[PDB]
């Protein structure tokens, strides 16, 4: 079973944490990677539910279980918070233009 579901891409609790470590410690060397740079900050203007507060980051995890290092990021993300706190998983995957909608 999967954890999370982003449109058709399941993942597991341990692929959702192996992903935010990375992006975390890059959050923490002041890094980034990807023509787009990620890690960067994420703003809840879709006003999801998160129990756990901002500042938020958003990181691509990739379906391939792969961790993220340049080169296309997909349309899903983690959002973590400066507290290293997993706040969600999310996804560009039937939302339009640049918004998101949440994995479930
Ligand atoms: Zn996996």
């Amino acid at each position: 079973a999967c954890d999370y579901t982003c449109g058709s891409n399941c993942y597991s609790s341990s692929d959702v944490s192996t992903a935010q470590a990375a992006g975390y410690k890059l959050h923490e060397d002041g890094e980034t990677v990807g023509s787009n740079s990620y890690p960067h900050k994420y703003n809840n203007y879709e006003g999801f539910d998160f129990s756990v507060s901002s500042p938020y980051y958003e990181w691509p995890i990739l379906s391939s279980g792969d961790v993220y290092s340049g080169g296309s990021p997909g349309a899903d993300r983690v959002v973590f918070n400066e507290n290293n706190q997993l706040a969600g998983v999310i996804t560009h995957t039937g939302a339009s233009g640049n918004n998101f909608v949440e994995c479930t």
